[PDB]
C-alpha cells in the first residue's frame, strides 16, 4: 500500500488543526482509547491506577505522555511513508519494553480518528478520515513487520 500526495495533504491538512493544541488532542486521544478499550489502559504501569475519566484530564504525567505520543506520530506523518527510521526506536521500545500488540495500535488508531472526526468535521469529511485511516494502516503495517522483525508481531 501506498498514498497518494493528495492523501497526504489531506492528512497533513488535518494534522496541522491538531498541532494548533497537541497537549488537548493528546489528552482527548488517550481517554478515548481508555474507555472504549480500558484493558490497554493495564499496559501503563505509571497511570493503571487512574479510575476516571476525570482523573485522567486532570493527569499532567498522563498529558505530558500525550504530547509525546502525538508528537512522535507527527514526525512519522510528516515523513509521508519514508519513515523507516523513526520507527525502529518506536518499534523496539513498543514490542520489548512495552509489550503494545498491534491490536492496540488499531484500539488507538480508531481513537484518533474519533477525536478528530469530532474536533475537526470541517476538514475531516468522507475523503479526509479514508485518507488518515490509510496513513494509519500504512504505519501499523509497517510497524508491524518490524515487531515481527524484533520477534515480537502481537
Ligand atoms: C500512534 C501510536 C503510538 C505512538 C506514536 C507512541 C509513541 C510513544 C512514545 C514517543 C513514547 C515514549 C518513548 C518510547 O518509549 O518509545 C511512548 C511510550 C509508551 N507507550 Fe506509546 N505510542 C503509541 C501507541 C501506544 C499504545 C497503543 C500503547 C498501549 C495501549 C502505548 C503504550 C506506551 C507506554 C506504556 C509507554 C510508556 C509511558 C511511560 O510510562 O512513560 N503506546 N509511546
Amino acid at each position: 500500500m501506498v498514498l497518494s500526495e493528495g492523501e497526504w495533504q489531506l492528512v497533513l491538512h488535518v494534522w496541522a488543526k491538531v498541532e494548533a493544541d497537541v497537549a488537548g488532542h493528546g489528552q482527548d486521544i488517550l481517554i478515548r482509547l481508555f474507555k472504549s478499550h480500558p484493558e490497554t489502559l493495564e499496559k501503563f504501569d505509571r497511570f493503571k491506577h487512574l479510575k476516571t475519566e476525570a482523573e485522567m484530564k486532570a493527569s499532567e504525567d498522563l498529558k505530558k505522555l500525550g504530547v509525546t505520543n502525538l508528537t512522535a506520530l507527527g514526525a512519522i506523518l510528516k515523513k509521508k511513508g519514508h519513515h523507516e527510521a523513526e520507527l525502529k526506536p518506536l518499534a523496539q521500545s513498543h514490542a520489548t519494553k512495552h509489550k503494545i500488540p498491534i491490536k492496540y495500535l488499531e484500539f488507538i488508531s480508531e481513537a484518533i480518528i474519533h477525536v478528530l472526526h469530532s474536533r475537526h468535521p470541517g476538514n475531516f469529511g468522507a475523503d479526509a478520515q479514508g485518507a488518515m485511516n490509510k496513513a494509519l494502516e500504512l504505519f501499523r503495517k509497517d510497524i508491524a513487520a518490524k515487531y515481527k522483525e524484533l520477534g515480537y508481531q502481537g
